[PDB]
């Protein structure tokens, strides 16, 4: 990571080289236990067909709701309500196969079906199924379940897509009839999500010089749609040290008002993690974007003295 | 829902009735196989003793991973990578030492142990830990893991709040200066995220004819905000039958936009989702706004034939 | 499919079906059989391990040959030639100490890895691995190995997304300062990739009119590169039917000529099987494009008499 | 390979060596476990009988799947589909009937059967058969199944071959009315797929100068279809070095598009592997291409600095 220190990482397969050493120490204790091996595969086949069941007798608990749900969100099908309720049903059948044949055979079938399905209903009836929350963040993150990702992609197609690359044309522009500002926006990126609508209220020292020309285009049926930079003025000891065109991030005041909506249903430890992978895809995002040549700088910082004039010079005198 | 019918209504508690369906049936069978209520109380605890040792093995390898990220992620705290690995320590300490207790009494553990990490390590290294579309489906709309919804609050927050609570002053500017626009603001929700730039192309009775008195305003550091509505007049058989402010509701274009983008991991099938759960919690977020005071009509349609200007009169003239 | 009817279709999970009613009737035939169903897991284990083993094998005999491109196509990186060659080396371990663990403790395993390895050294040198061309076609198909998928990406990227926008202007254009040409493109696809620079010389009837005006941009480096539309005349009976826009699919020159040059390595019954690919995905690629606003239709057609200007004009005339 | 070093050469035969080695280490441990060398004829006979009839049972769960394409993919021939399932019947036959002979004959059949069947039902249903990315490139570079290949050959074809033998004349003509160009066209094979649409964008030295004697013909159906080749100055210390026909390769441009495009299921470690596949394949075309009399001139970098301009300019004066 280069934005912040804050920001987190993508998740690796640390999980699995646990697993790893965890199947090599219950093996090496098995071993140990001096145990007829053949009752070790007996019993882990019968774990794994008990597993199954549950699976089954679950998705089918889930099935009677989804089949609610099956003219809206599959389509009227109920092939599509099955897999979405116990994915692949080849593979789930196949499976199920495997363990009546293995369980049936292996040194009552009904009576442990009962008692799977007696566990099965205790943990749904008392809500015990909930994932933890580390889980739940994994999952959002591999499939990109997140507000942060559609806020992220929003700002970069609907408005620095169709800004950058006019961006150069306007400040020469401006440059032409007017003074040395530098080629480049510089977005700004508070992961307490404080976004002000004046940044002279936050730094004194961020002071308001002119306006670029607007920039009009037909978006989304509306006619001569105008984006709108601002130029502002950077102080040092009261003297200019530099000018630049400033913005903060505007889908942060979303995560902010966000949590602060009921309805909304969202946290404040969500509306930071929110900002972070924000502030993360964004990055990603401009990484591998054509028209970012250059034309854009993300500032992620962090409130604990600060001083928002020092790290726009910062960035802007390296 | 009266957007759409495709918009799916959220999830009730039939997977509740079917565990207790479920419920009620394996105590049926297990009173008619004959055997005591003590034998099944005793396996159905031994049962969720090896679920929670299996909680406790899969957390302990997640935290392998966490533990990574405790101080961008956890601020810092080993507590709280803990908890977000095993839930509240608390409540599971004290279960584990309940299946301990009910193991070690009730007619060798470490063997036991070691066959449940092994199926663990198994089913974490061969990815056998995914959770069913539908499951994920739900966990997401419980805690509004979706890019929908960071959509529609950033839309009812940054452009709907900030408009309607003006729309009718500026209507009513445009009308004494020339005009019989309607009293509300039109927004097209297509489920298909078409969203053309231009309204005409869709539809030619759908033609521009003048714009508004432009609001402006102060956001995020941009002096002078412009937001632009432009007015159409609905053509029918040749004349005019009716003009009012239309626009098509952007954050659709930007899900268009993030399926066409692979950079994304955002589908079609989701991007469909995506677009009916936006539309949804628009609608939810419109009904409890103290600023949509009768100001807006949501407009939602899925092409077939069918003529977008025909709907709108409709919505106009009913 | 609609194309044309010899344009195959993506292909299913047939095998799956195949593969569970082979499971049914494989474990039907073990109960029959009336056998110790704890041998039927033991050696089904067994067997499963030999597999292991054998692509363990396989896989250190082909990284023998990919640690010599590890600089040029793995980044100098051991860790990713290993998992180039043997799969994610986590779940490849585990499965290897599970086969190791249940192997010696199962009812010699230096004799058996002696003999896995015999026949893996036996198959690799007399090329016994090579993939049926069924299995390498679906291998193609499903991650997109093929010319074909690229030359029809080439086409909408580098010639259609820049000029069917722009095409019913030019269209309007002629016809102010000039017949009554269809408002689309056409595009012939050959199947036989028999693509002739004149149409005149296919069918006389397809006749030269005038030509579109030019469309100049800059493109790789080139500046004003030109692209030009030639219009055609269609001749009924000798007399003019229809005018359109016709073209021939230049990519199945390319095909056609890659089966002439045997640097190519590239077969007649490839060329008919990539062209037909070809057709499948600039279909596929149209269905979704936003630039196909009814601008463009695809004519794809097989030489058994044959008329193309009939055929033209059927599609015209609908 | 002389363009670039990241450019990986093709394999060769290092997997048989690694093979040659294996087996003779597994002779040389046969021979000292002292078993008899009759034993591990039987064994390795029915271990390659086991594979036999593995291949077979695929070959038919495959087939369940490809006779829904007989008609489309393989002519309505039976005799096609099941030889593209089971390669060559008549080999695969003989050695059916030589496992069954030697499964009766050397110390119950029809149980080993099921158990193979069983194991490989439970392959085709897990996706167990998936190919190494190792065996999977390597299947595809012997059978040119990629799509580096199909543009590289579309760009001989398609615009080298036509432009190479006129390249002489048109440069002549423009020096006669004019300027001492050189006399061979540079091609730049940027391996990150940059391609800008303007040179002097990546380097401001590269200034644009003038274009060439427009070459036309006819190709597809495509009147007078014109062929631009422009003239870049080389800047160096800001008066001029060089002055030579200079244009970036468009099939790179073609390839970081798709990958921009989920539509395409085109990565971007897959990007830069068909970059690379790409000018390795150009290299190999030009060296064998009559049209290619020192006429052209491959310009091969990745970006790591470094001058776009300094490298065309070492490669004229060297
Ligand atoms: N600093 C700044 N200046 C701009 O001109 C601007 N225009 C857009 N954006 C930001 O980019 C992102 C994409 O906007 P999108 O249109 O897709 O959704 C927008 C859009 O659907 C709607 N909306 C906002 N402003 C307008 C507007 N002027 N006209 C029409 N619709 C608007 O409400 C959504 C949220 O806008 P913001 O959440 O305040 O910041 C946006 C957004 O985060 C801008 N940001
Ligand atoms: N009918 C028709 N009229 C055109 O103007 C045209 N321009 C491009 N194309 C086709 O679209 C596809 C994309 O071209 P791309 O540039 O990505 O690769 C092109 C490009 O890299 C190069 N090339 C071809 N023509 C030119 C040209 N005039 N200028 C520069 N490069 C060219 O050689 C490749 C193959 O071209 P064609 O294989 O003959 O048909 C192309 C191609 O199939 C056209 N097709
Ligand atoms: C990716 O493949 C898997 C998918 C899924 C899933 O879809 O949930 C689950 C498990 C998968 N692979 C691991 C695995 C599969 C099968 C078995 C097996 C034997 C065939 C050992 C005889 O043991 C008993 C059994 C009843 C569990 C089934 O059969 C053990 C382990
Ligand atoms: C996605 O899951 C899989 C991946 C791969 C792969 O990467 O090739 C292969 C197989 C996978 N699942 C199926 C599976 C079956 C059986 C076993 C098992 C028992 C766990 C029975 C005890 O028996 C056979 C063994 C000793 C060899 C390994 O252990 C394990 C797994």
């Amino acid at each position: 990571s280069s934005l912040h220190p804050s920001i987190p990482c993508p998740r690796g397969h640390g999980a699995q080289k646990a697993a790893l050493v965890l199947l090599s120490a219950c093996l090496v204790t098995l071993w140990g236990l001096g145990e007829p091996p053949e009752h070790t595969l007996r019993y882990l086949v019968l774990h794994l067909a008990s597993l199954q069941l549950g699976l089954l007798l679950n998705g089918v608990c889930s099935l009677a709701e989804e089949l609610r749900h099956i003219h809206s969100r599959y389509r009227g099908s109920y092939w599509r309500t099955v897999r979405a309720c116990l994915g692949c049903p080849l593979r789930r059948g196949a499976l199920l196969l495997l363990s009546i044949y293995f369980y049936y055979s292996l040194p009552p079938f009904t009576w442990m079906l009962a008692l799977l399905g007696l566990s099965q209903a205790l943990n749904i009836l008392l809500g015990l199924k909930g994932l933890a929350p580390a889980e739940i963040s994994a999952v959002c993150e591999k499939g990109n379940f997140n507000v942060a990702h559609g806020l992220a992609w929003s700002y970069y197609i609907g408005y620095l897509r169709l800004i950058l690359p006019e961006l150069q044309a306007r400040i020469r522009t401006y440059n032409q009839h007017y003074g040395a500002v530098s080629q480049r926006l510089y977005i700004l990126l508070p992961l307490d999500c404080g976004v002000p609508d004046n940044l002279s209220m936050a730094d004194p020292n961020i002071r308001f010089l002119d306006k670029l020309p607007q920039q009009t285009g037909d978006r989304a049926g509306i006619k001569d749609r105008v984006y709108s930079n601002s130029i502002y003025e950077l102080l040092e000891n009261g003297q200019r040290a530099g000018t630049c065109v400033l913005e903060y991030a505007t889908p942060l005041q979303t995560l902010f008002a966000m949590s602060q909506y009921s309805q909304a249903g969202f946290s404040r430890e969500d509306r930071l993690e929110q900002a972070k992978l924000f502030c993360r895809t964004l990055e990603d995002i401009l990484a591998d974007a054509p028209e970012s040549q250059n034309n854009c700088r993300l500032i992620a910082y962090q409130e604990p003295s600060f001083s928002l004039s020092q790290e726009v010079l910062r960035h802007l005198r390296q």
